[PDB]
């Protein structure tokens, strides 16, 4: 990929995002604990990225959850994100401990919802990463939403990982590896 460095939270943190992704706060107010980027690429534009034009990225500075195990903390944060969509059960299509104790990544997909109709509408895969800043009692959660095409949803239901999901997971991992706290005063 050819992701580029970006400054978050006034420059207190840096990570990377793909070209063609715009910082939503340059056009609208976003929650104080969040950094939001949306894919603003035109359909014509050709990037060798593997991405389409509808993904969105949210970085959220959350309080540390009282779970010691890294994967368990990650599952907890995933649940908070999926539960809002009416999801009642989800599965990790991919998962990895990137750094023992502090960094975990995975791709997640709803398999059941409260209305009992998991195929009622378009499927959305969500890349979720957890970066534990234990020193500042902060759990950083990075989410990347991937609204799937009919074709990609069929692959997923057939247990095949769409190429674009593989691309999103690579981006997610690069964001985690490139994640850096520049100014600790952000956590006063």
């Amino acid at each position: 990929m050819n992701n580029k460095e970006v400054e978050l939270y006034g420059g207190a943190i840096t990570t990377v995002v793909p070209p063609g992704f715009i910082d939503a706060s340059t056009l609208r107010e976003v929650p104080d604990t969040q950094a939001v980027y949306v894919n603003s690429r035109r359909d014509e534009e050709e990037f060798e990225d593997g991405l389409a034009t509808n993904e969105s990225i949210i970085v959220d500075l959350l309080e540390t959850v009282d779970k010691s195990d890294l994967k368990e903390a990650w599952q907890f944060h995933v649940e908070d994100l999926t539960e809002l969509n009416g999801t009642t059960k989800w599965e990790a299509l991919q998962e990895d401990t990137v750094q023992q104790g502090t960094k975990f990544t995975g791709l997640v997909m709803e398999v059941a919802n409260k209305w009992g109709k998991p195929d009622l509408a378009q499927t959305v895969v969500i890349g979720v990463a957890l970066i534990r800043l234990t020193q500042f009692d902060t759990d950083v959660v990075i989410s990347i939403n991937v609204p799937l095409t009919k074709e990609e949803a069929s692959q997923a239901s057939n247990k095949e990982l769409p190429a674009r999901c593989h691309a999103v997971y690579q981006l997610l991992q690069e964001m985690v590896r490139k994640f850096h706290v520049v100014d600790t005063s952000l956590f006063a």
